[PDB]
């Protein structure tokens, strides 16, 4: 069964073991090797666009789900994760990056990213587990300049990603969060 | 034969597609183990992946993929996380090595190369040629110079320094140039 303990485990235990292979951060043909193999992590049930995770962000009330990638469509539809990055399985030294648009008439999305504060929690629920972080670092960026997504081989790290739709150059909007202790009665599961 | 040559370097640069920034890993992981796939149509252990000819310093010596400490004792070792050096616009392959070695010569004499000297790349039957045009010496958790550049065609090469000492890192960049067929060091 998918939703078996011993599924989640073994697909959260291979995702770890991808990490692993993980060693820079994003500054490809889907038809590689380590690309068909990202496509395959997260997604026991084989699933041409699996749901990899959801995210939920209450102090924006936002709950949504992330894809494996940054295609167009996906973006559309919900978060994509940045392939090059950590998968969000948690660990030392990952820093996954999780993207979603702002300004979409038709779809939220991320469009609030910006009213998350210092200290908000973010969290991540991924083959059954629940991971908390919280937010450390808000930074407004040219869309080249990605050096705050390296990973730190001493952090466990998200950054959720958004664009800044009324600027009239393109700008990026960097919310970084690092791992805590997750209270097992949090109002917010 | 030619056409085996062809598919190998050309699964090497679609691997080269999977390579998203640079090192800043389990012999396992689906990843890792496409990459020892690579340049290795023999299917051996721990091949030689590519030869590296530096003719200024008279060093001709094998690259392996990889960085593990017994790579290291006997050849070169490709940076895992940098693209294979089969050549490309938006590349940066990244080849190591230690120069203070009790029982190999290899990149001992790294410090003597100077601003235009030639590097040769040999892989797969085909010779790629580089130029320097950068000499650093950083701090070992210094890697920004390592970054690709989507407009260039690059390699670095790392190697400890001072001798005997190793508290910093050698690095000598280089840009893809045309290989003259008459070339004097070939």
């Amino acid at each position: 069964e998918v939703d078996s303990p011993a599924v989640r485990d073994s697909v959260l235990e291979a995702a770890r073991q991808y990490n692993t292979s993980v060693v820079g951060f994003p500054i490809a043909s889907k038809n590689s090797g380590p690309y068909l193999d990202y496509l395959q992590q997260l997604n026991p049930q084989r699933a041409e666009r699996p749901v990899i995770a959801s995210i939920s962000i209450p102090t924006i009330d936002a709950h949504l789900p992330i894809y494996h990638g940054t295609d167009t469509a996906t973006l559309e539809h919900g978060l994509g994760h940045l392939y090059g990055s950590a998968l969000p399985v948690g660990g030392t030294g990952t820093h996954p990056v999780i993207t979603g648009h702002s300004g979409l008439a038709n779809a939220t999305l991320f469009d609030n990213l910006e009213d998350v504060k210092e200290h908000d929690p973010i969290y991540i629920t991924v083959q059954g587990e629940t991971l908390k972080y919280e937010v450390d670092a808000i930074n407004v960026v040219l869309p080249e300049d990605t050096k705050l997504l390296a990973p730190d081989p001493n952090k466990d790290q998200i950054t959720l990603i958004t664009c800044t739709p009324y600027a009239v150059n393109s700008h990026r909007l960097l919310v970084r969060a690092h791992r805590v202790d997750l209270d097992p009665n949090d109002p917010n599961l």
